[PDB]
């Protein structure tokens, strides 16, 4: 099996093209990520209950500063990838201090009258629980008073049991912040195309590689995630648009509603006595996406731009710090009005130009390659293509005003890749005719060529190893190229799984039992109709009411031509069965805490009628392998 | 220059197996379009001042009832050409009439205590007053009471003034009834992908083609879209909730909701007394758009499969007749239950099986290609893609969940059409060696397949006649096989400009008046700031303070690093300049009824400071020319 291999002479001249470009004699970033250290993070991997490695915070410890880029790394990639490795406890200001890369995300406390409030407590409760042990090592051990989630994912609310009791905020003496419609896609988030996309997220996460420099390097906008346990308490206190202030411990934090940017819902917000900005992660130290590899709905950069813009028009002329909930402050009021400036100008510039240029004709990908970010945005690395790049966000511009399709009928109606991959081969002379065309095109360093065309080779012919080798080494080189930590994890991870094959694994986790309680019942029989093997069941025709009696809630299920329909607060007359349970039965079945046939025989889930009918429905519901090829057919 | 060809024997094969599987002795489709009927269309054509051509009665007449399918059509449409040809004043029930097929939409008039109420008044308002006209020749002379737009898109409202005088509104005497977020979305589909759009929809609704059997049919869900005055009233009366309801001329209506279906403001309701349904667009007699190939956000199929299932629970049991404001109606309780049931379950296949497919690890092309709907579904006219297609619904829904990116790095950084077709040539042994290959496959029928690989001849030789000659007549056939409308005028028109070239007419050189009135001045800056030749000004900088008399209201405008931002109820310190104008004024400007220089001249216009910084601003605003490319780069 082949191995990584040394960057091309191409790939070293891309790369080198980069530090004339850039000034990387500037360590202003540096600085920043520094000040106001405290204390480092505990050098002990966290590990669960069952042994499971939760966080590593020696993983990247390969990646070290005043070390010079490898030559298989983009240098900027490297630069930003030293400094997310930057840990521990950091004063931001006066009573303001962030535990930094304990988490893909910062977590955030603020001191005030008579506790501390808690901002994004991390993706695990065991992470936020060790966020939380190391600043009370060095801060006063004051209560918790409140938590907010600035936004609706899930390294934003994740380990919230770990820095807060529920029945204290059952009792009225910690009340969580939330923006609105945080719950509703807080919970509905990774549930539809939930395969699909974390299967996805493990190319994007570069979880499958190793970390040295022919591997991942981490994600540009942090490290990378833990893998503990999720939580949620839903929020007690909902924000609802901008201008609200509330009075927080004692100080007073005035609010921006920014709901679609970054993500469904968001706000930003100012504490008034600290003049404070938290810019949530609608700006941080990277250009963001607009559009998530991992697989998403397409989000607006122009409303992303307004919002920086509105945060200058109220906070401008006052703020002196501002932080996010992912990379480190910025300090001093021209300072942070320039980012906010050049951010707001830079999500602006996708929006505006992709539009100009979809207006005169172009298509999406022809604008993707035409569009470059003015010199003054390009040359502060806050605004480097990090995380996201300028090049898929803007394809994804052009797809959430128009759509897929580019509107030349050539491709209105392709065949698919297996189909057309066969289709090219031969009409390139056959397999071994492709790949020495192709090796010469490699040699002078076209890989985004090389990549498009051996494909077919590989979709042609998925045994192929020539092929896949190849490709690999294809995909590689322009891995060595990426500036974005989730462009160099797909196509790295690409090239592994061409080389190797896909690894088997473990389905990781699916859905914590917080987040299947939270879910209302609409969003769990929209998830079991979408896992309806529709032509298996197509003439087959079951009618089930069911009857929640905790809820005094009744709904009736239809499975007919192939899909599963659901209404409430309606009894079919002709239903097959009388389905009668509790919600708490119903999350018990889903958590796997009791199977079907057991809580029917306990007499948790009475049925009237055809005692078969529910099994049955049951039996029509498809599962997933998590596994699926990508690089392959 | 070539013509159209004759259908080859694979596309004969291919229509002709649809006859098959579609009931075509069912002639129900005809019944219910005749049902009701009361006058015909007058004959003579509506034309314009300069005798320019509004709309066409005898367009397609050479499509007649009873006539067999030309072998130059597919079946299916051919019948749906007929169905949709059947024109006039029609009767739906007691107190409801319609005119049908004066515009692309109907117009609906429903008689109450003491007048009518117009729904949806067509694209112009010459069409919309000839409609009106022929209605009042047959009922009692009645004034307009009220007006309802269902949704937000130009044939539900653009010949409004056609059956209203704004002057009647204004004075209380006429309510205009419309969707919650009817204005905003309106105006923004008219505007800001405007270009773009309008040049896609000239494939779209087969302007450019001949009305023949080897041209243009119709556009399935109406005959075409007239070439009037279009005009928009704002509404008065705005609908937000599924619960509302509102006594309307002494009748009452009960609406829902339904965002995000056929448009992003529509809304359906029931008339309590008549027991009558209007189902908006969102239940026609064709399988619709989750997404137009003119260009535009994709829907979600899902929530519209949920706004019929919830029609179905609010007046199923009681529901005696269902219209749209396209095609005929239903009638019957039964019969309108199975239309609502059939296409609900429709909807959700496509949403179900697509997410289920993706999660199974298929990418955008195969789901499509593998999505069939199910044969209790699928064998009702009412349900076939006539306007939308099966194909192009399922692949955007994928696009909806997971974006544009199908997971394969080796697709993540392509190059752009003429660049990859430029090499895909030179691999496949040069230009001649690709239409040599290419015509194997073309007689074996691989239509598909001809016209992906001959496209990368073209891309590649755009002076390459033979090979545009290829290629047109490729897409022809599959225009020639398309049981979509749409699907066959963009096939059909591919290949009229492939043969002939661009032909270029006259098209409107701004906005409409009402449309530019209608406008809020955050689109109006936004308009603006899409038009800025970015890469242009890059290193410029502009500030100017505006003052709008007229509204109480002060913005600041700002150009910089190649944007330009505005910024409501703010003044900047040193501007270039202090702008002062009303609204009028402005917008007098945009319509090129006045010239910027004149309006300042005339003192319409103050200006304090650099009174050239404004003309400097528009000096750098794009145009765009109508007639892009679409077949050729
Ligand atoms: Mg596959
Ligand atoms: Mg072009
Ligand atoms: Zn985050
Ligand atoms: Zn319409």
């Amino acid at each position: 099996a082949e191995t990584a291999k040394p960057a091309t002479d191409a790939t070293k001249a891309a790369n080198d093209a980069l530090l004339k470009e850039l000034p990387f004699d500037d360590k202003t970033s540096f600085d920043l990520a520094h000040k106001g250290f405290i204390a480092p993070l505990p050098a002990e991997p966290i590990k669960g209950e069952k042994g499971n490695m939760i966080w590593d915070p020696s993983k990247y410890g390969f990646i070290k500063e005043g070390e010079a880029a490898p030559d298989t790394t983009n240098p900027s990639l490297w630069r930003q990838s030293q400094l997310i490795n930057i840990s521990g406890l950091f004063e931001v200001t006066d009573g303001i201090y962030q535990v930094r890369n304990y988490d893909l995300s910062n977590m955030t406390i603020v001191e005030g009258k008579d506790g501390i409030t808690i901002f994004d407590p991390l993706i695990s409760q065991e992470t936020a629980k060790a966020a939380l042990d190391l600043y009370y090592k060095h801060r006063p051990k004051k209560p918790v008073v409140a938590v907010i989630y600035t936004h609706s994912h899930v390294d934003h609310y994740g380990g919230v049991r770990g820095v807060v009791d529920e029945a204290d905020v059952k009792a009225g003496k910690v009340k969580i912040y939330a923006p609105l419609g945080f719950l509703e896609h807080a919970v509905a988030e990774n549930v539809m195309a939930g395969t699909a996309m974390s299967r996805r997220a493990s190319y994007m996460y570069g979880n499958l590689l190793p970390p040295d420099a022919k591997g991942q390097l981490g994600a540009g906008l942090g490290t990378t995630t833990s893998a503990g346990t999720v939580t949620l308490i839903p929020p007690t206190d909902i924000i609802k648009e901008t201008g609200e202030t509330h009075v927080i411990d004692g100080l007073t934090y005035e609010f921006m509603y920014a709901p679609g940017s970054e993500a469904p819902a968001e706000m930003l917000y100012y504490i008034k006595e600290k003049k404070a900005l938290n810019a949530a992660e609608d700006s941080t130290h990277t250009l963001h996406n607009t559009y998530s590899l991992r697989g998403a709905k397409i989000r607006d950069p122009l409303a992303w731009s307004k919002y920086l813009n509105e945060a200058l028009k109220l906070w401008g002329d006052d703020v002196q710090v501002m932080y996010a909930m992912h990379h480190w402050p910025v300090w001093g009021n021209k300072e942070v009005r320039e980012q906010l400036s050049l951010q707001r100008d830079m999500y602006r510039y996708i929006n505006d130009e992709t539009l100009r240029l979809a207006n005169k004709g172009y298509t999406m990908t022809e604008i993707a390659e035409q569009v470059k970010l003015p010199k003054k945005i390009a040359t502060k690395f806050s605004n480097r293509g990090y995380y996201g790049s300028l090049n898929h966000n803007v394809k994804a511009t052009y797809v959430l005003y128009l759509g897929w399709f580019i509107g030349n009928p050539a491709t209105l109606w392709e065949l698919p890749p297996a189909d057309k991959a066969k289709r090219y081969v031969e009409m390139m002379g056959g397999a071994d005719a492709v790949l020495k065309k192709a090796k010469e095109y490699y040699d002078k360093g076209d890989f985004r060529w090389v990549a498009e065309v051996v494909n077919h080779v590989v979709f042609a012919e998925p045994n192929n190893q020539a092929a896949k080798n190849m490709q690999a080494d294809a995909l590689e080189q322009l891995g060595y190229q990426a500036e974005s930590g989730p462009w160099r994890n797909f196509y790295l991870t690409g090239a592994q799984e061409l080389r190797n094959g896909v690894q088997q694994l473990p389905t990781p986790d699916t859905a914590s039992p917080d987040t299947v309680k939270a879910m209302d019942l609409d969003l769990f029989f929209d998830f079991l109709a979408m896992r309806l093997k529709g032509p298996d069941v197509a003439d087959k025709h079951i009618t089930l009411n069911l009857d929640f009696t905790d809820l005094k809630q009744k709904y009736t299920l239809e499975m007919v031509n192939g899909v599963l329909n659901h209404t409430e607060g309606m009894q079919a007359k002709n239903a097959d069965a009388t389905v009668t349970l509790t919600r708490e039965t119903l999350n018990n079945v889903m958590l796997k805490q009791t199977t079907l046939k057991d809580a029917e025989s306990s007499g948790d889930i009475k049925i009237e009628g055809d005692k078969g009918k529910l099994e049955e429905l049951m039996s029509y519901m498809d599962n997933f392998d998590f596994w699926f090829n990508i690089v392959t057919p």
